């Protein structure tokens, strides 16, 4: 019941980035992204995060999931998901050359939905792969999209075929999670849903929330460090 504060000496760090000035100023570099004020703006107010935020993100989630205790974690592009229900398999094998996707507990698959945003997660330990949406929609498909994807990824690449026996897809029933209440929070829901399953924490938040986790969201990208 009880969130990360912050303190007044980050909320000014927040202001000084938040405010007019060249947006180019490169504001944080990291897994070959760059984030510059342009970019850290789509986190202002009631703005509609941008691709670039999104991305970093789920870097972020990525490198905390080195730490031990936490499940690995691979977190495709944001351009994986509708580079593949729009064009297929060939077009995307090629992105996972230098990486092994069974290695890991768990794929963060974030979802462009037009102009909205949802996810998909794979989790090997549960076997299971799930669809959320802080709209409560569904995608029974986009799942079946990803099983399709293990199974053709495990045949190129480990040559083997990918056992099926006992996964189950399903989409999140958009009740006990939260749901939106604003079309721009959608961004946000869906990298606070991740960070939540990344942790294996329950998804303890509402759309209270989501001025609180913008602003946090700004520091933390800043220093590259989740709180």
């Amino acid at each position: 019941d009880e969130f990360p504060e912050i303190t007044e000496e980050m909320e000014k760090e927040i202001k000084n980035v938040f405010r007019n000035g060249n947006q180019d100023e490169v504001l944080s570099e990291a897994f070959r992204l760059t984030i510059t004020r342009k970019d850290i703006q789509t986190l202002n107010h009631l703005n509609w995060l941008n691709d670039e935020i999104i991305n970093f993100y789920m870097n972020m989630l990525m490198e905390r999931s080195k730490e031990k205790g936490l499940p690995s974690v691979h977190a495709f592009n944001t351009f994986f998901f509708t580079k593949l229900k729009t064009a297929g398999y060939q077009a995307v094998k090629r992105w996972t050359k230098k990486v092994d996707v069974f290695s890991v507990d768990i794929l963060l698959v974030p979802i462009h939905l037009g102009v909205h945003w949802c996810l998909a997660v794979v989790d090997f330990r549960k076997k299971n792969i799930t669809y959320y949406d802080s709209m409560g929609g569904i995608n029974n498909e986009a799942c079946r999209i990803l099983l399709q994807y293990l199974k053709q990824e495990s045949i190129d690449k480990k040559r083997k075929e990918f056992d099926t026996n006992g996964w189950q897809l399903f989409s999140k029933k958009s009740q006990e999670i939260p749901q939106q209440m604003n079309g721009s929070d959608c961004g946000m829901f869906a990298c606070k849903y991740a960070d939540c399953i990344t942790k294996d924490r329950p998804i303890n938040f509402t759309q209270q929330h989501m001025p609180y986790f913008r602003k946090r969201m700004v520091w933390e990208i800043l220093h590259r460090k989740l709180l």
